[PDB]
């Protein structure tokens, strides 16, 4: 099914190795700007969203020029990025190891284009779930859906883990400006009983709604947590008939939902072709629709749809997510940089790096290609980040003066939702965004340090290399539509990387393994008898725990 | 001045390069356990805290054996780790570029040992500040300190950034079990006005106390934020005489505190020899003393002091923070692993990786040695993480099946503060801790994948290499004392790495530059005139921002 086996044996890969040696390794971004008066225009692109809002993607402080980008585009052609993308959008089963379609793009098909899986259009089935989400979220928000004592819901608790948790977390944080007073969202995800205890501590069963978010509806942590929540609820409500007003399910598995005691009328469904890390667009985003309202959730979907259309219809050389993915390959595979940093200059987006860390690393942390052979090259990068300006005071020291190349994406909105003090804070925030990427590029040489007053041995400690690359992403405003487009940009960047490496970006056998590993040891923790059934470390740790546990 | 110039000048560094090729590169941990029945005992150590509680540090699933560890210890001797450590504890000015002592260890000197800077003991000066912290925090907690309308304080807001923020955040989250209902803590740190707006939205000026946390008391972000808080307060209170009941300062700069309008009686001092990322033990920890009580905060200090005593007095071969630091150097410098993962199996510790990311990367992200020459070897690693079990469902995919070595530390308490359902959740959490480190070691070979039912091209996709290293840290319970010892473990690990590399772990010239960069561009943002004073990218981003800003 694959058209090639190994990225390293694409003809352009060895050409890029040669370009790395002659041009890339010692690339001077300062010299690039000096050579090319049109560099900013040539290496920046304006994305226009469906609502005519705009996002500037400026790649011009990267270690890249026309020659390098053209070679990377050739590599993408040789790798059949476009063929794989088209197959994704056709509903083909490109998740080859689970024999599944990969159809998050269908979730945000608000245009109702024909988008078939197994030869049947999905547009109406997706739309019908959205209709249900709108009805229900409207009823929560207008008080027509009351708790078992006729009170409006005040608190919504999502219970889920991984893909069934982190999108809801990140997007409700990101779009918190769009929420209403008195209607709050909460998250229980960890099996650690602290998460249950602390989240429920101050909540009222009469005014709390639970969403049990689980694709399979069999995940140990989620079902255990959901049982705990049901117990807490019934401790006050007493009668199980009242569960129908307080528990809903977001799932693909109706039989297990109903077995759990949730009415099928209170199930919001989705399909197997929605990966967890691509799921916030589905029924899994119900907490978002409740928190900010369905219209805002729908605008978020439409932002993703617009970026999908950009990705599908734009030649590679001007295709924004492809460009980002090509740069990632350049750094990962030619420079040997193992990490990718994402820094929102935006407090609402504080969980955006963690969300991307799941999307990226879970997709692309693979060692086997679509030809079912092991790679002889690096795949997925380690993605990390925190918001600025905080990050500037902390690990930015190492970004500026350490020994590791750390490609970084900085993101700013031109307009704040909270423009206090006639935009005093916002102008200060913006000034940091510009100045930090400028400093990473320009650096500060020995002569400048001397001129500034340092002498003798102090001088080298105050030098900065510069030529440290960044990508700057400037939005007008982080609206629902903008956020939709930004997530989809990273989805399709991730797609591009995986396509070049010839991996399946859409399975997760290490995550699936983790969901079956613990039960064997759990059974050994039912008593305090020493164990010797494992390696000596695992035995030592279990046995020490048995001595120290309650 | 330094006893050697470059780590590469030390004879054992070249010997380790040879050991890496002969034994390390292909190291089999499975074979190591099969060869050595005492391996768990030989590569695990029990730490005993001042309160007779215990922490097990199990390094036996690392890519290490007796030969390797003996060589790394020799390298520590050659690098003069012990000499530098002793100088640290002696109060010598080992922060050579700022000409400062490095004396966070003096902040937790509850035994009142003689600990002099510039030949003058610091014990009583440190202790006097702690007396003041105890008196003030007790008065907040018991209601004897009232707001300007005669009400007890309900909410305490710390305003500060970087080292003046993240310790307070992480430690109050970690020790939240020790808090009391009705006395909450909050943090404003980002310059982004969202942080101010969202934090203050539901607070009452009459019952809110602000702590303005700033070593210098000049940081742009903090003073801007503090001024916004003052203005919010005065909008309600009216008269500045009322500030004295609602604002305190945590600082080294009395003149600037008083200039801001805070009474010197409400200043809690510290000295220049406390680095921000080592400051939560000082007056900067006041929010912790208020939230959980001074006695708990003192027990936290005593845990650090006990780990200090361990680091100072233990031969290198059994010195727990040194062992951790030597393994980090092994992976960073000989395997070329760029990252270090920390995963607390503990929801309260969810900000622990972020705190350690600052400690580590801001200390050790340096390219110049104490002999004032550039390193052409790797220094600080990129540290990241998130809590388990969540992480198991996300980026653990790449940990298990990607192409990058990611040395990982897993941390579990045997006892939960929230042992709900007769410890059902806690046994489940623990089972995951043991099972994940076991699986990273043993992996899953081709034969086992076939036996489990896969055929043909599916098989390689479900294989796991194993021999992926972990360190397991098992505490009895994450009490204040335990957390103190755990942070000090990472401080001294960080110390060890930097001593081997011969860098100054205690300066931060990139963070310092950050604090003076934005001012030029901030003045350019005072109008909407196009700018041409920078490189074309910086100009283009500024100019697009001016078109899109309010
Ligand atoms: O990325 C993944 O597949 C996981 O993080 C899942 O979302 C997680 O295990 C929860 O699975 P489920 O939604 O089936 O409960
Ligand atoms: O690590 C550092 O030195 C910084 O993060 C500082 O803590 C931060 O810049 C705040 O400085 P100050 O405490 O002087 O306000
Ligand atoms: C005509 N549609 C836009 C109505 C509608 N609204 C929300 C969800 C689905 C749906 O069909
Ligand atoms: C003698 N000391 C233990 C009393 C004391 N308590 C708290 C802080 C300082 C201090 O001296
Ligand atoms: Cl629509
Ligand atoms: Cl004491």
């Amino acid at each position: 099914m694959a058209s090639f086996k190994l990225a390293t044996d694409l003809p352009e890969w060895k050409k890029l190795e040669e370009t790395y040696k002659s041009v890339g390794e010692k690339f001077s971004v300062r010299d690039a700007f000096a050579k090319d008066p049109k560099r900013f225009e040539e290496f920046s692109w304006i994305y226009k969203n469906y609502d005519d809002s705009k996002i500037l993607f400026d790649f011009s402080k990267n270690l890249v020029n026309k020659e390098i980008l053209d070679q990377l585009v050739t590599l993408a052609k040789e790798a059949g990025v476009e063929k794989l993308r088209d197959a994704m959008f056709a509903g083909d089963h490109i998740n080859t190891t689970e024999d599944r379609a990969v159809y998050h793009v269908a979730l945000r098909n608000r245009a109702l284009r024909k988008m078939p899986v197994d030869g049947k259009d999905t547009a109406q089935e997706v739309d019908d779930v959205l209709k249900h989400m709108k009805e229900f979220s409207d009823s929560i928000r207008d008080g027509s859906w009351t708790g078992y004592t006729g009170k409006s819901i005040t608190d919504v608790v999502n219970i889920g883990i991984g893909g069934s948790d982190l999108g809801p977390v990140m997007v409700t944080e990101a779009l918190k400006a769009y929420s209403k007073p008195g209607l709050n969202v909460h998250f229980i995800s960890n099996i650690d009983g602290t998460h249950t205890a602390e989240t429920l501590k101050n909540l009222n069963p009469e005014t709390t709604l639970f969403l049990i978010a689980s694709k399979t509806f069999t995940t140990a942590e989620t079902i255990t947590n959901a049982t705990s929540a049901k117990n807490w609820f019934l401790a006050t409500a007493k009668d199980s008939k009242h569960i129908a007003k307080h528990f809903a399910a977001l799932s693909t598995n109706e039989k297990e939902v109903v077995a759990f005691g949730i009415d099928a009328k209170n199930m919001f469904g989705f399909e197997s072709w929605v990966g967890g890390r691509y799921s916030v667009w589905s029924a899994i985003g119900l907490s978002v629709a409740i928190y900010i309202g369905f219209e805002n959730f729908n605008d978020f979907l439409k932002g993703a749809e617009a970026m999908d259309q950009h990705f599908l219809t734009t030649p590679l050389e001007n295709n924004i997510p492809v460009i980002g993915g090509l740069l990632s390959v350049w750094y990962n595979n030619f420079f040997g940089a193992q990490t990718h940093l994402v820094v929102p200059f935006d407090q609402y987006l504080h969980r955006f790096p963690a969300y991307l860390q799941q999307l990226s690393m879970e997709s692309n942390g693979k060692s086997v290609t679509r030809a079912n052979v092991f790679t002889n090259y690096q795949t997925g990068t380690i993605l990390f980040g925190e918001p600025a300006t905080n990050a500037q005071h902390s690990f930015f020291q190492l970004v500026h003066q350490g020994t590791k190349l750390i490609p970084a994406d900085f993101i700013l909105a031109a307009q704040s939702h909270n423009p206090i003090e006639k935009n005093l804070h916002q102008r200060m925030l913006a000034s940091n965004f510009f100045a930090q990427s400028e400093a990473l590029m320009v650096g500060k040489d020995e002569a400048k340090v001397k001129a500034e007053g340092a002498t003798g041995g102090l001088v080298p400690h105050k030098e900065f290399s510069g030529n440290r690359p960044t990508t700057s992403i400037l939005a007008q405003k982080i609206t629902p539509a903008t956020l939709g487009s930004l997530i989809a940009y990273y989805e399709h960047l991730t797609f591009t990387e995986g396509a070049i490496w010839n991996i399946n970006s859409f399975d997760q056998w290490g995550v699936e393994l983790g969901k079956v590993l613990a039960k064997v040891i759990g059974k050994e923790l039912d008593d305090k008898k020493a164990v010797a059934t494992h390696d000596a470390s695992t035995n030592g740790l279990i046995n020490q725990f048995k001595e120290w546990e309650e």
